[PDB]
């Protein structure tokens, strides 16, 4: 007779988009601890899609939590219960995914966006990165920043340059973002035309 233990304790995990998290802990106790998992606080019912549960003999109990987006990744509980007591473990589940820029159209191996001198632009440009990467954007030696004609706009998720007044002849030409994080770097030429 003995109060549940996690003889092996939840770990921490460090994955990428779209791949399988498995959280692995041992369990001994007896009698033969209940395990549950948890996600902020609200149990994990294993449906064998987005999570599955495995157990093996001598007390190994993972959670296999598929296609990872970064919804899952968040802090994880795991808990053991029987007569003895309840014991319970704590595991997050991180992304760790270097930079990357994704240009929705591309002309000549170039972002393109073609203007008329009227037009408000705004060069909306897609990013990954785990961080939440660090976007500079450049025309030639020029870094740009929100003082008078730019304005940058940077997102959890895209940056997007604008151009408050209306588009003008001297503003064409070649743009350059750049997303920046610990794990990688991105870059993109975008090329604006006036006609």
């Amino acid at each position: 007779a003995m109060a549940p233990h996690f003889k092996e304790e939840l770990r921490n995990l460090n994955v990428r988009y779209q791949s399988n998290a498995t959280l692995v802990c041992k369990v001994t106790g007896h009698p033969k601890p209940i395990v549950k998992w948890y996600r902020q606080g609200k149990e994990i019912i294993a449906d064998g899609l987005k999570y599955r549960i495995q157990e093996f003999k001598g007390g190994y109990h993972q959670l296999i939590i598929a296609s990872v987006t970064d919804d899952d990744a968040t802090v994880y509980q795991v808990r053991a219960t029987n007569q003895g007591g309840s014991v319970s473990g704590t595991a997050s589940l991180e992304v760790e995914v270097p930079a990357k820029i994704h240009l929705p159209k591309t002309l000549e191996g170039m972002g393109a966006v073609h203007a008329l001198r009227g037009e408000v632009v705004s060069i909306k440009i897609p990013f990954s990165g785990k961080p939440d990467p660090v976007i500079t954007w450049q025309k030639g030696q020029d870094l740009i920043d929100n003082n008078g004609h730019y304005q940058v706009i940077v997102t959890r998720s895209f940056t997007s340059l604008v151009f408050p007044n209306g588009v003008e002849r001297k503003d064409a030409g070649f743009y350059v973002v750049c997303a920046k994080n610990r794990f990688g770097i991105d870059q993109k030429t975008v090329e604006l035309d006036v006609a």
